[PDB]
């Protein structure tokens, strides 16, 4: 089995919020096969980010979901070569991001690249003004289209102000080789900032990700 009970990556993200860019670089460890993981992200270009980190934080690893021995595991089954995925994240305001990726292993280390474009969030909004407070319990609904799966997420932030902040994300994943292809199924999702320092230059998150039945 080429996907272990434990597994290291390293993520580098290129991207731009409203015309302003910048670069992380991190790390991260988890159980493939317990659904969860860790990540350690520094900012090296860009810095502080003028935007919310929780625009960032969904984008740092489907490798990382428990599956039920009965649904075929879609990301598992496409290594050692990988898999990409895009994304479009549509917020109620107005924001747009558009995300892609590139999933590999080199040398046993997974290999995530990101490039990220963020466009027309309002300049006075809860994302340009760093309010929100992270991301909801969420359940990602999916289903095979040929040789793709592809995901929908109604999801929410929440804000300092006690309100929330909706985003729907449209996210297509494609293995790199034939898989054995799941039926539709969802994804339960937990997704934590578990540290930061004062300008969320270094960050870690946690997420716990488990694959269910409809």
């Amino acid at each position: 089995a080429v996907i272990k009970e434990f597994m290291r990556f390293k993520v580098h993200m290129e991207g731009s919020m409203n015309g302003h860019e910048f670069e992380i670089e991190g790390e991260g460890e988890g159980r493939p096969y317990e659904g969860t993981q860790t990540a350690k992200l520094r900012v090296t270009k860009g810095g502080p980010l003028p935007f919310s980190w929780d625009i960032l934080s969904p984008q740092f690893s489907r490798a990382f979901t428990k599956h039920p021995a009965d649904i075929p595991d879609y990301w598992k089954q496409s290594f050692p070569e990988g898999f990409k995925w895009e994304r479009v994240m549509n917020f109620e305001d107005g924001g747009a991001v558009s995300v892609a990726q590139d999933t590999s292993l080199e040398d046993g280390t997974l290999i995530y690249k990101v490039k990220l474009r963020g466009t027309n969030f309002p300049p006075d909004g809860p994302v340009m003004q760093k309010k929100t407070m992270g991301w909801e319990a969420s359940t990602e609904r999916l289903y095979p289209e040929d040789v793709v799966l592809k995901g929908d997420i109604k999801h929410a932030l929440r804000l300092k102000d006690g309100g929330r902040y909706l985003a729907d994300f449209k996210t297509t994943y494609r293995a790199k080789k034939p898989v054995q292809m799941p039926g539709a199924f969802n994804i339960d999702r937990k997704l934590d900032i578990t540290s930061h320092n004062e300008d969320y230059t270094v960050v870690e998150q946690y997420e716990r990700s488990v694959a269910r039945h409809s």
